[PDB]
């Protein structure tokens, strides 16, 4: 009919900032002596879940952004995060970080690559605040990543180890490798050591440009030690929180945004990006809508699909649509194609209608196939890190990345 | 009195910038850029110099990003010249000087090769389709012959065939290496270019200059020991003056503040000596070389006691001083730096700016009357961007990248 | 839609919507305004030569007088002292010696002694309409009365309700109309109607503009590979061979005039933008055909003969006939590049704009004698063949002012509404 | 429609570029004793010597140029301050000789109107922060308070002999008007309210009492008891100088704006009388004789006497149009400003020989002593780019150029 304009309007960006403050305030209750706890549906700590590395590292990242946004108390949460990464979570005998601890000791002693890449992101985002211990934490995290999680032999990321780093898992994961790309982008932004961007491009070339593109942009996540897909992985456990059977369309559209951050990093240094970053980001965006948007007679993104693109887990988890909104912004920024803003607007309307929770705080984690609140895949409201991708990313250029851009004063730079 | 970051001052700067861009256009010759005389006509006897051709490529890259019609054509002409008669097809790199008949000076001058690197890196910011290929080639030549991994410093020069390197190491060539490396960093975001820049500055400024009351030693032997008496018999050399060249001291200061700004832009604490030594160089330049002989202006050279030797006021030292005043003001907010900038602007319009014949005079005598002694014509406009465009831009990224990124007047109201 | 003639680029050099480029444009605009001021004569605006002197032998043309009224309306809204006096002079000339007191409308040409050419030229009357509508944006107290009069003349003699198209010309007495229908007159009708719409919001002006474009572009031009047919008989059938014996005509060249093709493109994008400004989805053929015209203009007329520049005319196979580089075609091309960039965000249109700007300063701009050359030979050296002097500055606002403004409302309205550099940083 | 110029960046860019043309013309006036008298080709007329009023005005002009970021301007401020501390300065009796040259004193008289320009020049120079400016202002204030501001009359005196032994048996609107102009800027660089109190008092006597009661025809010539001399001279034209009427209007609006800037309700008569003066100036002096332009003087019936179009009256009219527009938002004031700009480029501006003509005949053709002033031109070139408070030099120094423009 005509173009309703939200992107780069101060009116929309004011609404985003005020929702951002609501989300920052919800996450503050997660402070526990050993790091950040697991928030439930009323913003209370679920003490039985203990202190997870992935949640502690994500909150360190989140409050780095909040601190650069000039929020009192955020810097204290960054300081608390860095103390936790130097304290109870840190394995003093073998190095790196336990997956989960509590006041009594270690709950899960395993060394999870997924969670270590979030440690790297958290440390790199914390660097943007100039916290005096942030750069030392990043340098240590880099040594752990290069010793145990980045393989020079495979030129890809490993998945996990036992406590003692004696045996690595006979498995390679798209999820851990995707969050490696995310962390590497920010490590690049705070080092300009080229190898971080080279590693990110290489990971995307293998998982997206080779495997995903050849399967109609259905991202394969599960691989053996020779980087062959395991198509049947977790067939008996399809609703796994991190390793769902088949395809996780939320992850496809997230890969898209990350490859546009890579594209934008190359353009920021006056370098023509390879054409496949934008072509594949478009392919992933359109595949996500083709297979996973309202495929079953109601609005929303399903959690998982088979290799034919037919839904398996039909629950609407929060993070897939949040990532979709981030990618819509990134594609709009690089194409000026108004279809991407229309999707962003449609998804915002769905989010306030079904996911946003003004009564109990933050957003619901999970809805059923009719978009009614449920508990099946998940349990509580333990994450706010994804929400910055629909609340803060649309206020920033695509280079440098989220925490660096906010710290460089770039919030609303393109808005009038 | 407020000039820095005012649109009124920056409008005056842009209008003078257009006058300078217009003057340089007449330097176009088939083999690159010629040597302009005092009326902006080509001095054909000087032929086509690599340093002038590379500098004009840089200048018209900035002009093109400023939206000036014709500038991009000059960028195109510059890149063709760097792929044409100046390029040594047998041994690689570039001849120092050519003309329409062939090679005039076949030597491989590091000073001039670092300007080739700056020119190629600035040209990349225009997106000219051959710029990146020229930069990649220039990088290979620099890393093969001019950056020494053994010394972690820049060599000076070679014969045509790259068979023997000069038994000499130079502050001047190493300073213009730092200048080029900053822009290579801005168009690669490969930290090794900034690591090299920091290392060069640590040796020439933080070690030697600081220990001599910030009187920069420029002349070294192959083991990086100072030759204090170098060119005693030829004190007014255009590139290697006897003793200290205070214009170079204050220029080193600005370059170290660009390095500082690059490190802060990626959330890295710059070493404290970049700002401390930039201040030391700025104050030493004023102490020894500003009105040291009973009249305003910066002398060309001083002895190791800081007393003038060549008392002629060459154009580029005061232009560089004005750039450094801006950079120090930007990092300190100390209004003494703006006072110096304003005082130097008043001197420049009174004695150096030439509205009748175009551009600025290259050289004045000890009473600030136009002269010919050290120099001959108006062959440079590259230095003028440091007092005309730099004060309109942040210190990171560098000049050509910042203009191309839309940052002109970003801090002004 | 991709044309030959650009080397692909490694990064985006940004000029459009930069205050640095727009400052360069404004300073060139002031140089052009200053050149036109010497054209003031008692009966209107004279014909300026290569040194900015009046060529008195050419007398006072309606088309030049009406164009200068339009130009100084823009200058007046830009806050230039003296411009409003030239608008006042223009309106007095349109109410004085040029005006036919017996039959109405305006003589084509007068001088201090009387009428030189008494004919009633539609081409020139549509410039009278544009001039009056642009003058309205200044609020000159006689402008609205001049527009109302001009509208009456246009609706009586030049817009045909029967054909739903514009007629070409009449004798002095409006007794017989020319056995000819012209793309050129109809194109400048569209241009004028856009501005009449902007100062009336009487829908019929935009309806008439859309209708004219639907016939000359969407029907005839599109079916001939976007080679605009300009010459028609009274039944609107093409006369393909028109002026075969007089191929270098200043207004009615034999075959196709690619400058006019790319100009049609920009006008259709002003029409598109007028519809979007009132929250109405424009028909898709306005943008599709503007792209077709832009790419056809480059295909047939850009550097077809071993040197840069736009040739004046091509035959129906796209073979150049008049190879001289006249000023206005590349100026219009630059305007259309801006309009297409604004609606597509396709950087190929900015690259063409930048390439054409580089050509203009190299070969057309005349800093020594003033303004720009009117005409170059096939090697881009100054010549005299099609034209004679520097009688026009109206086209130059399309590459100097249009790139500083939104596409709606039109040129004079947008400047008067404070929109200069609204999108620039 | 309204054609919009005021507060548009497009118009203000045209104004700044003309301002630079005017700054460049004045630079040739530098002589060792101060600022010389420029002729019609921008050459020094050496026979005219160094006038106090011209030297003080150029000090003011290059203070504005220096705050505008023009290289060379600050050197001219420094030169101006040195001239006010050198040969112009009476070392024996204090204040400044009216005219000197390289050899010595040409006119030793102590002219009030020229001393108030010395005060304006010193106050404008203070806004540059030149280290000798404040000392020059403090000295100038002492001379003004000793000899030119009368605590007894609460008005300004006109002139004295060299030795300050006898004051002239005359009181003038012109000296008192330029006192108001200087006092406004002294207020802006001291925030001592007494300068604004004195300005309001001067205006209350010359405008609110006498001018208002005579249909806003300002009486300029008074005896020592401040009674009008209507017949005087059957700088001191017989009858009314309408240029001065409209100038008084702008100055009272600067006074109004200074009071509003410190949250003080200005008396209603400042705006009412500025409007009265503006409309009286149009009524009697705009195109009163069959051709465009402002005549120089009129009789007490408002009929022209001296029909020459001098440059400064229309320049001041343009300043007042801006000030009235700023306080009323009445577009009639912008229409007058636009009409006067069109007249100025057509008849006064001289692109061939530089600057503007000083004087035209009754048919607006140039007529027959040079182009010795550029100070008035800032009132139509810079004032329309600034708020009405603080005043011209302070506002530019505070970064307020184009603050209201888009
Ligand atoms: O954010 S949570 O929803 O609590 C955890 C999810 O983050 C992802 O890696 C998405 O990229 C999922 O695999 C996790 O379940
Ligand atoms: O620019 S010129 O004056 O032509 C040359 C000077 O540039 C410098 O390297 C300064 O950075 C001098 O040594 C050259 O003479
Ligand atoms: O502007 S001029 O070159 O003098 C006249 C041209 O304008 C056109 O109508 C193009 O739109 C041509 O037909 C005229 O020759
Ligand atoms: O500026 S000049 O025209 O040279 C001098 C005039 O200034 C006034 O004081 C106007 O306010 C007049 O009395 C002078 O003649």
């Amino acid at each position: 009919g005509s173009h309703m304009k939200w992107f780069n309007t101060l009116s929309h960006n004011r609404w985003l900032e005020q929702e951002t403050d609501r989300i920052f305030n919800f996450g503050k209750n997660a402070v526990v002596p050993t790091g950040f706890g697991w928030l439930g549906n009323k913003g209370q700590i679920k003490e039985e879940m203990g202190t997870h590395l992935w949640i502690t590292a994500r909150m360190l990242h989140v409050y780095s952004v909040a601190a650069s946004m000039g929020r009192p108390g955020a810097y204290d949460l960054v300081d608390h995060g860095i103390k936790a990464m130097n304290g109870a979570l840190r394995d003093k005998k073998y190095g790196g970080w336990y997956a989960c601890v509590n006041d009594q000791g270690v709950v899960d002693a395993s060394k999870q690559g997924y969670q270590h890449f979030f440690a790297l992101l958290g440390a790199a985002s914390a660097v943007t605040t100039g916290h005096p211990e942030a750069r030392k934490l990043l340098d240590y995290t880099i040594e752990v990543i290069e010793k145990y999680f980045w393989s020079e032999e495979e030129q890809m990321c490993l998945e996990s180890w036992d406590e003692a780093f004696s045996q690595t898992e006979d498995y390679r994961g798209g999820n851990a490798n995707m969050h490696a790309v995310e962390a590497f982008l920010i490590v690049y932004d705070v080092t300009h050591d080229k190898k971080w961007l080279d590693r990110a491009l290489r990971i995307a070339s293998v998982i997206i440009h080779d495997v995903a593109r050849n399967g109609d942009y259905r991202v394969n996540e599960h691989f053996d030690s020779q980087w062959n897909p395991i198509r049947d992985y977790n067939k008996d456990n399809p609703a796994h929180r991190f390793r769902a059977y088949g395809g996780t369309p939320g992850a496809w559209i997230e890969w898209g945004r990350l490859m546009l951050h890579l594209h934008a990093a190359l353009e920021a240094r006056f370098e023509t990006p390879p054409a496949w970053l934008l072509e594949d980001a478009k392919g992933l965006f359109h595949a996500t809508i083709r297979d996973a948007w309202a495929p079953d007679g109601a609005d929303g993104f399903v959690y998982s699909v088979d290799w034919d693109g037919k839904p398996i887990v039909r629950e609407r988890v929060r993070w897939p649509i949040v990532e979709a909104m981030g990618t819509a912004y990134a594609l709009y920024t690089l194409t000026d194609d108004s279809q991407y803003e229309e999707w962003y607007q449609k998804w915002w309307d769905y989010c306030i209608k079904y996911l946003m929770d003004y009564e109990n705080g933050s957003w619901w984690q999970e809805l059923d196939a009719d978009n009614k609140v449920t508990t099946k895949v998940w349990d509580g409201k333990q994450d706010i890190y994804h929400l910055l991708h629909c609340l803060v990313i649309p206020r920033l250029p695509l280079a440098p990345g989220l925490a660096p851009a906010v710290a460089a004063g770039l919030l609303d730079i393109n808005a009038k």
